């Protein structure tokens, strides 16, 4: 039961940051979601066919570019290849230089069939939740 999770997105959004947090390259760690264990391997790929159990697409809420690159990715993913996709708006802490609102993320995931969450790698906020929902989401689509 080793779920393989791919970390995708535009440059500088905070991918390597999210991987590192979650697993103290490729990142290993087992977690408990709903009474049930779970062994995630997280691939910070921008640091192989495509053998992914889930995709996390990260954008920064301070970078509209990264955000619209994310939709573009989401559509690509869907045309090419099923596997669950999680849409992540990282950097929720930079309240000031924010370019994408929460609602824009949610009301764009829902329509393009992603799980949405905002994280802040800098404040270890929702990084836990993110990788928990990744596990849950792989289970929702057996
Ligand atoms: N304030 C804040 N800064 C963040 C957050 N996450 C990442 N950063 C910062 O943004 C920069 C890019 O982080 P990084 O994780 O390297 O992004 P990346 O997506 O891996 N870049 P690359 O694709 O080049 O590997 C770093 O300076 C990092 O500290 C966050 O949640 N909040």
């Amino acid at each position: 039961s080793v779920y393989k999770v791919l970390l995708l997105g535009a440059p500088g959004v905070g991918k390597s940051a999210l991987a590192r947090i979650f697993g103290g390259h490729t990142y290993d760690r087992s977690i408990v979601v709903d009474g049930e264990e779970a062994s995630l391997m997280v691939y910070d790929i921008w640091e192989c066919m495509a053998m992914g159990d889930a995709y996390v697409i990260v954008y920064s809420v301070t970078d509209k570019g990264s955000f619209e690159k994310a939709s573009e990715l989401r559509v690509q993913l869907r045309r090419a290849r099923d596997v669950p996709i999680i849409l992540v708006g990282n950097k929720s802490d930079l309240v000031r230089s924010r370019e994408v609102s929460v609602d824009e993320g949610r009301a764009c995931a829902v329509v393009f069939d992603c799980k949405f969450i905002e994280t802040s790698a800098a404040l270890h906020h929702n990084v836990q939740a993110l990788f928990e929902g990744v596990v849950r989401q792989i289970r929702l689509r057996r």
